[PDB]
């Protein structure tokens, strides 16, 4: 049998990521697990390239101009999403997620998404660094193994 | 300012992984997680040592002729503990965890916690492999970064 | 990868048994199984040291000069606490259990915990025998695996 | 099979009794029928001897003095802690069973125990002396055994 | 029969006081009782050394360099821990009693054991001061009984 | 009489810090309250090492190797635990402190205790920098008076 | 960026310190913490200047006297106000701050503001000295930063 895998080493690896502006607190500590996943598994920080826009419903259009470049590996999407009192909450959470996924196919290459799409400020602070452990750092992780596998699958 | 921190990079250290039977079916789902974070992030599956003990009260004494070996860097202890009918489980609780934490300081080696203290059935599944991703994986993170940073500080 | 583990197999090994007396009934039912388990095993009975103390209190102290003898490859700790009126309960089963753990890695030595904490009557006749199937055939399966895997691992 | 066991003669055995002060009514009944157990048994008053310390919090360090000097064969720790109304119960009561049971290892010497953990001062009066018989005549055999046993056993 | 027991007199005996300052309020009444006890038995208030240290987790290593000096013949712990909205209370109540209790062992001095454990404000006014009397006038008098007693017994 | 204080000038002192990454987010506003404390009070911020461990299990390991060099005065240990569904909670948080309270008689060194640990995601937050003004910058300042107290007392 | 920022360090400063004389029991614990920092910090307790009012009500017209002096650098006002039956605790609570307010930007001059306004007699012995640590303390704080801080922006 073929096993293939991607082992979890950074080096030689290019990371974008695109990062919303909106709920400044929670995406500052986010980010900082992202960029601390990247050089702890031994990629360098200059070989990162940090894009910010406005809100949230903007990534897929930002995200789609870094993943056209031919230097970057892999991108990540890191941007929280909190319900209030509307629907407002859900048009955007199931726009976000199709530019995102719908951009992977296209572009044929790894889009992994950090994005919370939490219920209450409660579950946002809890999955952005204290007991469920940050999407960033995870989000990162996950695309330091795709963008290591896709070397072998392509 | 001088900061120390271990990278997540495992070539050249060399484990050992104590892990009880009991509960035969959660604790080969870590040991497997124990073993994959060790190989996938860069480490030989040769320099692993795996000793078997019969319950989780003797992790202790094993894990100190482990411990002792020169050429270990690091120690995991792997076991799962599930509350039953009596007291039985608190006072094996809280002797698994003061061997492990007195054999640290007394051989000064990083010996990692990754024993599973459960109250339903239900809880010890889902640190074991599904929905909070096996502590298995994890304590053998925890003691990669540290038997690392343990390069620097001693 | 290094396996270590003990096999199931008691020839040549000698054994101690430290057994309080209080709680005359159910003790002697525990002892029972644990040389029933070390004969069918294939140990001999001349080997197999009996040591009797009068209350569970004390079996650390005479564990102690069990396990310092060269001629013992592991020591078994027999006794049984019922919960009653008072909090005496508590503050003897935290000693018993620190006493037999603080034993084995200064010695060295398998020691085996074959003490039932039960809550009522009901549930010590239960692990005593009938439907658990007795502590003492069970703590003395764990040391003919513990002493035996010692062998291999000093 | 070697069975090892202490007889009940009390005969040309030295005893050490380190009693509290605090509850002075209670006490007072315990070292009575502590005396009593070893007078009946055959042993000599003469050879008794008592140490009293202000509380039951210091039971520890004394008895420790006692069971250095050579010709002590056992000690026995008689003090009464009821509970009230904070967890001042607790932290004294974990403390005294700790340095009882931690001395008894250090100096290879049995330390029984004679400390009534009642909740109620019912249930204290109950325990020395009434419906369940003084633990200090109680706690003495258990010494007149082991200090008996222990000229086998070294 | 030898009976030890240590008189009440404090002439010739020199004390050490450690003592927290959290708790500001409580803990300058149970220092007033503490002296108050020693010049009130006979003893000088120039031959007390008070030490104070910032919290009640520091007590322990504290005591330990006035326990140590020869001149220093029993010392005094004094603190106010109370109970608020977390388990902060349990851990730091549990380890000051056993770093106390476990230097005694160790230096073979007598530390007495002046701490409030209380579940309200109310409790802890009542035990330092008003309808159950300072603990820091109970503590002191616990130690010129010891401090005198380990003359004869040593 | 003499008394015996540590004065709050931090200048001449090397500090040392130990801080798990576990809770992410609320452990850099800790570490954050500390260096704070250390250089408004007088002392240069490059005489502060900063050790980073995994988890809060590990804090009392690497806390032993800091307060073993010769070039620091006071050790502060930094962490945050949050009780979740299991008893993971306490026998983390028992060995927490046993390990820092042990090392502290041990290196006769100060070892401050500044780990919150907290039952709900909530009353972590508020003493990590809001209504109860953060554990990490009172830490620091309980070894400030610690370290410079040591001076005297040594 | 200009950082503007007071240290911590109280050598060379004067204080004036307005303490009431109503509640005699508990200011006398706030003032008591406000020389302890001064003095700890560094500055002399001869440089300290105590005045004492009747009531709370008139705090306000005689730190305006203190104000005034030149050689003051900044003004600590300490009083306690308890609610009882009617709401002359308001209109008291109310001027007794706009006194103190008005008073600094008039002589521009730091007056920091150590005045309990508690609801129940409770909470007021809580924030003097026990579980919350007296204002005294705090309130001396306050002005050691400003009165330093006010050396550079004036």
């Amino acid at each position: 049998m073929e096993i293939y895998e991607g082992k979890l080493t950074a080096e030689g690896l290019r990371f974008g990521i695109v990062a919303s502006r909106f709920n400044h607190a929670l995406v500052d500590r986010l980010v900082e697990g992202a960029i601390d996943c990247i050089v702890r598994h031994g990629g360098r920080e200059e070989d990162i390239t940090l894009v910010r826009v406005p809100g949230s419903w903007e990534i897929p259009v930002a995200a789609g101009e870094l993943a056209r470049k031919e230097d970057i590996d892999a991108v990540i999407a890191i941007g929280v999403l909190i319900r209030g009192a509307t629907p407002h909450f859900d048009y955007i959470a199931s726009e976000v997620s199709k530019g995102l996924a719908n951009l992977s196919l296209e572009l044929r290459k790894p889009i992994t998404f950090g994005v919370i799409t939490a219920d209450t400020l409660e579950q946002a602070i809890e999955r952005a660094g204290t007991k469920h452990g940050n999407k960033g750092w995870e989000a990162a992780l996950s695309a330091i193994e795709m963008a290591n596998l896709f070397k072998s699958l392509r």
